[PDB]
C-alpha cells in the first residue's frame, strides 16, 4: 500500500528540536537528529509512495527510519495513499487528520438525514454547516416567519424576506449554496407532545426550539421511545450551550441527572433572552461539528453525556454531567 | 428617575432559597427569605417605576426593599427607565445586562469604521455580524476570488458567486442584510510591510489575512506605528483562534513574547510549509469568528471587556479545552517599547 | 449603629482574674473587677445593641462602661453588626470570623479576594496546597502554571492528585479537583517549563505570583529579575529538606527583593556535588510551608492583616520547636532593584 | 562496608569558608581548608564506597580524610550504602530520602508503618489533613470515627471533600479519598459521637489515636483519663482562633498527661458567652496544626526522630512570627495520671 504526507502537516525549528503538524495533534520532537530524520521520512511522502520504496529515498538507517514512520502514521500525518483524492477536499483535509477515510465519511454524511426543529438563530446557523458540508438531506421545521429583529443572529434572512416563511428562505439559500442536496420544509409548530409524531425519524434531530419551557422535555421522552438521537442547542443569556448528545441506549438522557407564586410565574412569563449573534453562533458551530462527527463516526462528539456552556464574559467552557442514570424515570 | 425589570431577568426557586438571572450573571440565594423578598421586589418595577412609587405597592419593610433595589439595581436586573426606550433590539436586551444605555452603545457602533482585512471564511462571518449589529462603515479587503471550496465556511457565497471578487460579493450580501451602512472594497494583496499604508485608519482592524506566515508581524509593527487598534483571528488545524486586541498604549503587541541551518534539511522543511493547506472545518472558523466579532462589538461599544485584550485565546475542538498565550505588554518589547 | 460580640471570643477564671480573647488576641486581666466589668459589658453585645441600649442595661458606672466598650471594640471583640451577615450564602462563611477577629468586614474582604487573580507557578506538593486554599476561599481567578506529568512519587503530599491520575497533566488534575471544590472561581492552565529568563514573559500578570518551581537552582533568580521589572508581585515557598520556607513576599518599591541581602580544584567537585542535590520532602513541612504561604497571599490580596513574609525569609524547623526569620529588605547596592 | 553520600546534601561557599547540608544540620564550617577538605571527602562517597576505597581516590593526608569522614557520618551526610537500596520507583522514595538524612534505614521505617494502626478520632479539617499525610506515607491501617454529614461551609479546610459530597458521611468520603490516594493500605470506619465518657471503650486499641473532636468541652478531658486507664497514646491539635495547637503527645510512662499542669450572676454570663463559642476557623492554621501532628505520629511510630509534642502542648502563631511550647511534663501529684 501507498503512503501519503497530509497537507496539514506543518513543520517549524524549535527549542532543542522542533514541531510536526498543527493544531490539537502538534508534537514537540525535543531532539534534533529525531526530528531532521522525521523530516526526511515526511520528505519522502509528499507525492504516494510505499514505505519500501520511501525506505529507499531517504537513506537513513532502516531503524531511525520505522521509527519515523511509525510517529508520522500513529499521528495521521503519513495516511493512506488511498485517503487521498472537489467541492469537500478542505473537509476531507480535517477527516484525514482525525485518521479517517475521507471517501467514508462523505459517504456517510450524503446518506445521512438532519431534522432541523427551530429555525431561528441556531437553526440558520447549523443547517448552513451541515448543508454545505454534504449531509444528504435536511429537513426545516417551523411555523414562525421572519421579522427584522431577527437579522442580528439569522444569517441566511435578508431585509426583503421579512414576512415569509423561516423554512422558505432556508431552504432558498440552503440551496444557493449546495444544489447537490434535498431540503424538506414542515409547517409546524409543536404544541403538545402528539404534535411530535409529525417530526420524521432521521439520523439526529438538532433541537433548538425552545417554546414551551417543558419542549426539550417532550422531545427527549419521544425521542427515547422512538430511539431517535437527538442534540440540544441554544443559549441562557450571554451562555452559549450545546448538549447533551443523546444515542439510544448509549448515553444518559436530558432527564438522567403562596401570593410569591403569581410573582415568579408573571416574572418568568415576560422573560426575552439577553444575547448576542457571537453567543449563538458559538453555540450553533459546536452543535453542528458533534452532528457531523455523530454521523461521520470519524471523532467523539464532545457532547455525548454532556451538556456544554462557554461564556461570553469570561474565558470559560464548562459541562454540566448528562451521564447515564439507572434510576432515570424516562430511559431504563 | 424610573427604574424598570429587564426583560432577560428570570427567577427559579432552588436549593434552599432561589436563583436570580440567567446567563453569566445568575446569583444564587442561599436564604429563603431574601430571595422572597428580592422577587417581591422585583415585581414591583416590572411597570416603570421610581423608588418611592415602586416601594408604595410592595409589603415589605422599608430597609429590605432597600437592599434588594440596591441588589437588583448592581446585577444591572433593574435598569433606569429611560434605556428601555428597532432592528437592534436583540443587541439592545444584552447592552442592558451590562448595565449600559443601548442606545448610546448602539450610536458608537453606528459612527464605527471597521476594516475587514481578509474577506475569506474569518471574515465572512465577522462582517456579517458587526453589519447586522449596526456597525456604520464597514471596508473590505482582499484581492482573491471565490473558489468552490469556499463554501463549507464562507457563508456568505453562493454556488453562483464562484470567480467573483470575495469583496464584491460580501459588500451584495451585507447590503442585502441591512442597507442603513456602509460598505466600500479595496482590492488589495498586502505583499510587503510597505503596502499596509494602503489600508484606511479605522476603528479597529479585523485582521484574518494569513499569507504569508509573517504577515501578522508587519500589521502588528504597523498598527503599533500607526497608532491603530486591531484583532487577529483565525484557526490553526482544528484550533479555533482569535487575539490578540491590540490597542495602543493599553495592552501589549503581538511580538512583546516574542527551515534549518543545515541546507539539505532547510529545503525539505521549506516545500513541506509550500503544501500546507489548513486541516480546519466550518466549526472551528465560526467559533474564531464569533468570539473575534464579540470582542469588536466590545471594544467599540465600550459596555463590558473584550476578551482578548493582553491575550492569544486558542478554543480546541476534540477535546473541552480553551487556553490564553500571555500577550501582556513587556517592557523589553522590540516593536512596542515606544 | 448596632455592635455584635464576635462569636470566635473565649472568656476564662485564671490567675487573679480572667482571660478575654483566644488566640494571639488573648489578654491576661490580673483585675478581677474590671475583668467582671469586661464579661458585664460583653454580656449586652451577645445580641446586637448600640452603645447606649446597652449602657443602660450593664450593671456597671457609665465611666467603666466606657472603658470596657473600648476594650471590646479595639479589640475586635466587638464589632459593628452589620459584620455578622448571618444571611450569607455562604461557601465562605466559616472564614468570616477570621476576617472579623481583624476587625474587618468580611463581605468586603470577600470581595476583594473575588476579584484577584492569582497564579500559581508550579503545581507541585507547594502548588497543590497553595492552590486549593486559595480556590476553596474564594480567589476569583487561578492560573495554573506547570507542564509535568504526574508520577506515583508525586503522592506523598500532593494532596489533590490520586493513584488514577499518575500519567495526566498536573495542571489538568488541579483544574478538575478545584472546580469539585469550589465551582464559583475561574481556573486555567498555561502548559509551560520556564527554560531560560525569557520564558517567564509567558507567565501572565496577577496580584501576585506563587513561585514554587526550583529547577534549575537559579530559576528563583529569574523569577525575581523579572517581576521586579515587571513591578510583579510574588511570594516564594519551599522547603530546605526539613526546615518549611515561605517568603520573600516581594512588593514592587515597598520590600527588599531576592537579591537585596545576597579556587579550581574544588569548584568542579561543588558544582557535581550540588547538581546531585535532591531535596529530603517531607509532606509535613511541604504542608507547613504551602499554608503560611497561602495565608499571606490571602492576607496581602485581602488587607485586613499584615502578611508575615514582607522583607522576610521566614524558616520553620520540623525536628525542634523553631522559628526564624531572615532579613530581605532593601539594599541601594542591590544589583537587580538597588 | 560502603557508604554514599546523601542526595539531600548541598553546600556552599559561604564566609570566609562555606556551608554543608541543608535544613536542621546545616552547618557553617569557618575554616577554607577545612570546608575545602569536606568538600573533597563527601566527593569521595559519591558512589558507594568503604573508608578506605574512598581514601584512595582522595588527595588529601588520611588525618584529614579521617576527620571529615567523621563529620559526615555524623551528620548522616553520608549513610550505609544499604540504605539507598530501594527503587527510585518505590512510592514513599522521597519520604525515604528525609528518613536517610536522621540515619535511620528508611525500609526499616517503612515496615514500622506499615505494621501501625492509627484511629483519627474526629473527621473534621484537622483529620482530614492528618489523614491524607499518614495514607500517603503508608500508615497500614486508619480508623475514621465522626457521626457527622458533609455540609457546605466544610470545605474550606476539608481538603478530602468536593461540593458532590456534601450530604454523605465525612467517614465514608474521608475513606473512599484515602483508598483513591493508597490502595495498599486498610481503612475502616466507625460511625460513633462521643456523648460521654462511657461511648470511649468504642473506640478501637491502636499505635495511636489522633484526636481533634472538640465537642463538648471537656472530651479531651474524658480522652485523656481513658487514655491513661487504657494506656492508649493520643496526640491533640487544632487551634485557638489564629493559633495553630498540637500536642500534647500522650505515651503511657513516658509523658505527662493533659491533666498534669492544670457571684452565680457573672457565672452565668461566662457560661453564656462560652456556649456561644465557635473559632475563627483558618485553613493555613488548620494545615499547620494537621501537618506537624502528623510529623509527630509518623516520628513517634517510624521511631528515627523525636516527636517534637512529647510533654508540650505547641502553639504556632499565624499574625505574628511565634511558636511558643506550654510545659505538660508528669506530676507525680497528678489526679489522673498519678
Ligand atoms: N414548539 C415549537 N415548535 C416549532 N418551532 C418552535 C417551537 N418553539 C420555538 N420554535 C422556533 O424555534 C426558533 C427559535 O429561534 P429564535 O428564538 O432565535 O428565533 P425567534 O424566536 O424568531 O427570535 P426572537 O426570540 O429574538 O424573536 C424560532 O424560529 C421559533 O419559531
Ligand atoms: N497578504 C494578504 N493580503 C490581503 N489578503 C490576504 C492576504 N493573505 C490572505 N488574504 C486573504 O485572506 C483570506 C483568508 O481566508 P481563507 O484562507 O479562509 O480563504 P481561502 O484562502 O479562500 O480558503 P483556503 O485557504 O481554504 O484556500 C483569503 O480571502 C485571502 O485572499
Ligand atoms: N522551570 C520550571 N518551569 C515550570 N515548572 C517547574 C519548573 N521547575 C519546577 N517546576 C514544577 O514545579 C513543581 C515542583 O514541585 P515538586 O518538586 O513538589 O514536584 P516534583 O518535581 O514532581 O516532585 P519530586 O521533586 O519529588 O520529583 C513540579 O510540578 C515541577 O514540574
Ligand atoms: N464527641 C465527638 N465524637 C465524635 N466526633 C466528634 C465529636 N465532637 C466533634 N466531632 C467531630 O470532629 C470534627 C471536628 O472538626 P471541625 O470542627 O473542623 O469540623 P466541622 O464541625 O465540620 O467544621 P466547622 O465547625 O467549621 O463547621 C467534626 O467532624 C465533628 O463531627
Ligand atoms: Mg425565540
Ligand atoms: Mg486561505
Ligand atoms: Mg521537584
Ligand atoms: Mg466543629
Ligand atoms: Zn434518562
Ligand atoms: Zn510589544
Ligand atoms: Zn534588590
Ligand atoms: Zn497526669
Amino acid at each position: 500500500m501507498d503512503y501519503i504526507l497530509g497537507r496539514y502537516v506543518k513543520i517549524a525549528r524549535y527549542g532543542s528540536g522542533g514541531l510536526v503538524g498543527g493544531g490539537g495533534k502538534e508534537q514537540y520532537v525535543e531532539n534534533l537528529v529525531l526530528w531532521e530524520n522525521i523530516i526526511k521520512t515526511a520528505y519522502c511522502f509528499i507525492t504516494p509512495s510505499s514505505y519500501t520504496a520511501a525506505l529507499e529515498t531517504a537513506n537513513i538507517p532502516e531503524k531511525d527510519f520505522s521509527n519515523c514512520f511509525r510517529f508520522l502514521k500513529e499521528n495521521f500525518f503519513i495516511i493512506p495513499g488511498e485517503y487521498n483524492n472537489n467541492r469537500y477536499s478542505r473537509n476531507f483535509l480535517h477527516y484525514q487528520s482525525y485518521g479517517a477515510n475521507p471517501v467514508l465519511v462523505q459517504d456517510k454524511l450524503k446518506n445521512a438525514k438532519v431534522v432541523i426543529l427551530g429555525c431561528g438563530g441556531i437553526g440558520n446557523h447549523v443547517s448552513v454547516i451541515l448543508a454545505t458540508s454534504g449531509i444528504g438531506e435536511i429537513i426545516l421545521i417551523d411555523n414562525d416567519q421572519i421579522e427584522n429583529t431577527n437579522l442580528t443572529r439569522q444569517v441566511l434572512f435578508s431585509e426583503d424576506d421579512v414576512g415569509k416563511n423561516k423554512t422558505e428562505v432556508i431552504k432558498r439559500e440552503l440551496l444557493k449554496r449546495n444544489s447537490e442536496i434535498s431540503v424538506s420544509e414542515i409547517a409546524l409548530n409543536i404544541n403538545d407532545y402528539t404534535d411530535l409524531h409529525k417530526v420524521p425519524e432521521a439520523d439526529i434531530w438538532v433541537v433548538s426550539a425552545d417554546h414551551p419551557f417543558n419542549l426539550i422535555n417532550w422531545v427527549n421522552k419521544y425521542c427515547v421511545r422512538a430511539n431517535q438521537p437527538y442534540i440540544n442547542a441554544g443559549y441562557v443569556n450571554d451562555i452559549a450551550v450545546f448538549g447533551p448528545l443523546y444515542v439510544p441506549g448509549k448515553t444518559g438522557c436530558y432527564e438522567c441527572q403562596e401570593n410569591i407564586d403569581h410573582k415568579i410565574k408573571l416574572i418568568n412569563s415576560r422573560f426575552k433572552p439577553a444575547t448576542f449573534a457571537p453567543v449563538n453562533n458559538v453555540a450553533a458551530a459546536l452543535c453542528a461539528a458533534d452532528v457531523i462527527k455523530f454521523i461521520g463516526k470519524y471523532s467523539e462528539p464532545l457532547s455525548l453525556n454532556k451538556r456544554i456552556g462557554i461564556w461570553s464574559d469570561e474565558i470559560k467552557i464548562h459541562s454540566q454531567n448528562m451521564g447515564r442514570s439507572p434510576v432515570c424515570s424516562v430511559c431504563g
